[PDB]
């Protein structure tokens, strides 16, 4: 039975490259939090950056950082517990989920992304495994290990590093030497929305050599996953998944969309 200062580490909630996440229970107060354990030896620069960004975050749709402790080579990051687990586990394969549930989660995801963008942070790996749920099914954006600053002192910096998850990544990230941060997070949110409504990802990657990607650019929406999605949400996906990032819809314009504003069950 291991432990750190006043807390005991009681079960493994997830694993991952750098380490694992444990459910941590304060023996005394009985509060329960999640602890991300990282083996600094197994990079120490990387956690310096992650903790720094983590301390900036204060929003109801973003995971909260409570503090940390270095104990020799291991860093313990104390963070909010999302006891409903992941959005990934609410998606039925080949089905999706009810449209009203998808719309609610989409609203919550936009609120968290507008918050991050407004403090000049980009997440860079939005996908259902990184979107967690509290006990009342409120969404929380999680995993800031690839996050970075894109605006500082009111001045934007373009990105150049390749990163993320291929099926969710925007096409400019594969084709351009440097690109703007915000339209890349908007694109990944569009892939999430397709997942929630269809239970299927549309392509392996958004390249000219991928047939499924070519089929979309040729507007063949009688094919899957598109043919499973109602016309109203499909019209929003046509404005998000636009190849040219400067023609792609922005978040203030998403908030004006017809489906975004439709009252549902
Ligand atoms: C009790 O908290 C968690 C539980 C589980 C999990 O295995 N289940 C099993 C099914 C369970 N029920 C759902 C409701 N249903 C009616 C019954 C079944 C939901 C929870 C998964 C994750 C939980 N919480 C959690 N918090 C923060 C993380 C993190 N993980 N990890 C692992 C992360 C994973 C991805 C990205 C970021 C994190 C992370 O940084 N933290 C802090």
């Amino acid at each position: 039975v291991p432990f750190v200062e006043d807390w005991d580490l009681v079960q493994t909630l997830g694993e991952g490259a750098y380490g694992e996440v444990q459910l941590a229970v304060n023996r005394v107060t009985e509060e329960a939090v999640a602890v991300k354990i990282v083996d600094m030896k197994r990079c120490p620069e990387n956690i310096k950056k992650e903790i720094c960004i983590l301390k900036m975050l204060n929003h109801e749709n973003v995971i909260k950082f409570y503090g940390h402790r270095r104990e020799g080579n291991i860093q313990y990051l104390f963070m909010e517990l999302a006891s409903g687990g992941s959005l990934f586990d609410r998606i039925e394969p080949d089905i999706g989920m009810p449209e009203p549930d998808a719309q609610r989660f989409f609203h919550q995801l936009m609120a968290g992304v507008v918050y991050l963008h407004g403090i000049g942070i980009t997440h860079r790996d939005i996908k259902p495994h990184n979107l967690l749920l509290d006990e009342r099914d409120n969404l929380k954006i999680a995993d800031f290990g690839l996050a970075t600053v894109f605006r500082y002192n009111n001045r934007e910096r373009l990105l150049n590093k390749m990163c993320g998850t291929l099926p969710y990544v925007a096409p400019e990230l594969l084709k351009r030497r440097e690109f703007h941060a915000e339209p890349v997070d908007v694109w990944s949110c569009g892939i999430v929305l397709t997942a929630m409504l269809a239970g299927e990802l549309p392509w392996d990657q958004p390249s000219d050599s991928c047939q499924e990607y070519s089929d979309w650019k040729e507007k063949k929406t009688y094919l899957n996953p598109w043919k499973k999605i109602d016309s109203a949400p499909l019209a929003l996906l046509h404005k998000i998944l636009v190849e040219n990032p400067s023609a792609r819809i922005t978040i203030p314009d998403i908030k004006k969309d017809r489906w975004y504003n439709k009252p549902l069950k």
